[PDB]
């Protein structure tokens, strides 16, 4: 169909958006050394947290374990069955957060209503009652500092929550206190990142876990590094932590590159980061997160139409709007069936009441592919600088979130894309040596699976935290 001007037009957008194999490699190198530079003394933009998880599954684990995710809307409440041979059974509840709490002038509140969930929780599935105290794991993923697997620091708080008197103090303790103060007896044994619990989740169900990795609004990856091979760990160990011990690790990568060294950042890419809450932060989580490319695409075409090639005579008031476009707008562009593009077309049209011709819809479609194929690309650095931080040749990566389950092709693109890297020959995804496949629940079971091996150090006295506490 297409002119020769919109032709032209698409093959500038091919050079902006194409990231080919030479720059992975050299994005991963520079990652590599990142991850290093984090584990230093010094430290560096990637703070490559200790996650205080020294201990791998064996998968031999069994009893019940509960976990609690405090979410955005809900608080989850799971209680998890460790069946003792890689599997696992889970039974969950969720309780929605009021309206009211999430910004309560009363601390202790938040702490009651979690207790006071936990209580129903408890009563409705040990009916006869407990008798011997059961360990939990609580997954919190707002800005945290630890120093031990059983503290929690809020270090600020986020997605509309404002409580006064926490933020730079334990969590742990006002939990806990809440539900010595109901008589349950659940012990609070951790406090996780989700990321660390996708790790540690889907290792005891699959040994060959070399890390847990989201692809969602946010993305991050954590694996397993080892104690000596940590230097600013050094002289904080106890003696009881063998130097070859592994050492959880939550990498909290979105700050990746935010020196500007080596991703391919666009005219595109600059305004987003100029028009976020936080300029010159976030850079690698900007560049490979699928909650902004439906900002990339407006972009584009608002420079298409200002040069006068597409929407001729159309009204933009409700398309030249930021953020009007989510993730879901390239994402059923993409699925698009037919050659006509017709779901684009009535997209078009329904939500911005802009008629698109075919050849439009043509340039927008393959706008969609270059944008949705480069994120692809870029996420999966991070896995190839672990694996080739630490030796990993075969193994699979545990991925969990809503970019990975549901944004259409990214799937088979990330996979290709370490390909690329490592110059594989193989052709089916099936017989790559480094898999990315589904991950397990590092909410629920993950936390569970982490509070069972924090209590049997507790335990036995042995450490889970550094000298001091």
């Amino acid at each position: 169909d297409v002119p020769k001007e919109l032709m032209q037009q698409i093959e500038n957008f091919e050079k902006i958006f194409t990231v080919p194999t030479e720059t992975l490699q050299a994005v991963t190198k520079h990652f590599i050394s990142e991850l290093e530079k984090g584990l230093s003394k010094k430290g560096g933009n990637i703070p490559m947290i200790p996650g205080w998880v020294m201990d791998f599954p064996t998968g031999k684990e069994s009893g019940d374990f509960l976990a609690i995710d405090l979410g955005g809307t809900n608080l989850r409440v799971v209680l998890v069955k460790l069946g003792g041979d890689r599997t696992f059974d889970t039974t969950q509840s969720k309780y929605r957060l009021p309206d009211a709490m999430r910004t309560t002038q009363n601390p202790d509140e938040l702490w009651e209503f979690i207790a006071d969930s936990l209580k129903a929780f408890i009563d409705e599935q040990f009916p006869q009652g407990i008798s011997e105290p059961i360990p939990l794991g609580f997954t919190f993923s707002f800005p945290a500092s630890q120093n031990k697997i059983n503290e929690g620091i809020l270090q600020r708080w986020t997605k509309g929550f404002d409580i006064p008197n926490i933020e730079n103090h334990d969590v742990v303790p006002m939990l806990q206190k809440q539900i010595t103060k109901r008589n349950i007896p659940i012990e609070v044994v951790a406090l996780i990142n989700d990321t660390t619990g996708t790790l540690v989740a889907s290792y005891y169900t699959d040994p060959e876990t070399k890390m847990g990795v989201i692809f969602g609004t946010g993305v991050n990856g954590a694996y397993y590094d080892v104690c000596s091979d940590i230097e600013k760990l050094q002289g904080k160990l106890s003696d009881d932590i063998p130097p070859s011990a592994p050492m959880a690790i939550n990498c909290e990568y979105g700050s990746f590159d935010n020196e500007h060294v080596v991703l391919p950042r666009t005219k595109y890419d600059i305004t987003i980061d100029e028009e976020s809450p936080r300029p010159g932060q976030q850079t690698f989580e900007k560049m490979s997160s699928g909650y902004y490319l439906g900002e990339i695409l407006r972009l584009a075409l608002m420079d298409m139409y200002k040069q006068g090639f597409i929407f001729k005579n159309q009204d933009l008031s409700k398309f030249d709007k930021p953020f009007v476009m989510d993730t879901s707008y390239p994402a059923r562009i993409e699925e698009d069936p037919f050659e006509n593009l017709e779901d684009t077309d009535d997209l078009f049209q329904n939500e911005f009441g802009i008629n698109t011709t075919v050849q439009e819809r043509k340039l927008i479609r393959r706008l969609s592919e270059l944008i949705g194929a480069r994120a692809a690309r870029l996420s999966v650095c991070g896995i190839a600088a672990i694996c080739q931080k630490r030796g990993y040749k075969t193994g699979h990566i545990a991925a969990d979130g809503s970019v990975y389950n549901r944004y259409p092709g990214f799937k088979e693109k990330a996979a290709n894309a370490l390909k690329d890297i490592y110059g594989w020959t193989q052709t089916s995804l099936d017989d790559y040596p480094i898999k990315i496949v589904p991950a397990e629940d590092g909410s629920g079971a993950g936390a569970a699976v982490i509070a069972a091996l924090a209590q049997k150090r507790i335990a036995e006295g042995k450490s889970v935290g550094i000298i001091g506490a």
